[PDB]
């Protein structure tokens, strides 16, 4: 867990239009996700992992242990059943709403953390760098 523990800024995004059209926004929140940079600062605040994903129009927070099921109302206008984890060496962010699934798959390669947001096959790349 370590190596996640910092402010995360988005430098190269990979599909942020298509990706929230197929989750189901509504379209103030697809506006918002094609002009906006997020700042994802995951910080262990006394015990457990608090992350917070901070723009200039949307900013939520979510607190966590690992393994830890909650239900969470997101930027999209929806609340999922949201099971958070590492894998091996990648945190991976699984959000279940009305039988629809999406998994969000933080690895760090170099410093750098890569979350790969899989709604199935519609697959986002979002390159996040420290600071």
């Amino acid at each position: 867990v370590e190596a996640f523990c910092a402010t995360w800024k988005l430098t190269n995004s990979q599909n942020f239009d298509e990706y929230m059209k197929a989750l189901g926004v509504g379209f103030a929140t697809r506006q918002v996700g094609n002009v906006t940079k997020p700042t994802v600062i995951i910080s262990q605040e006394g015990d457990k992992v608090v992350i917070r994903t901070l723009s200039t129009f949307k900013n939520t927070e979510i607190s966590f242990q690992l393994g830890e099921e909650f239900d969470e109302t997101t930027a999209d206008d929806r609340n999922c059943k949201s099971v958070v984890s590492l894998d091996g060496d990648k945190l991976v962010h699984i959000q279940k709403w009305d039988g629809k699934e999406t998994n969000f798959v933080r690895e760090i390669k170099d410093g750098k953390m890569v979350m790969t947001l899989t709604f199935g096959d519609v697959v986002a790349v979002r390159h996040y760098e420290k600071a």
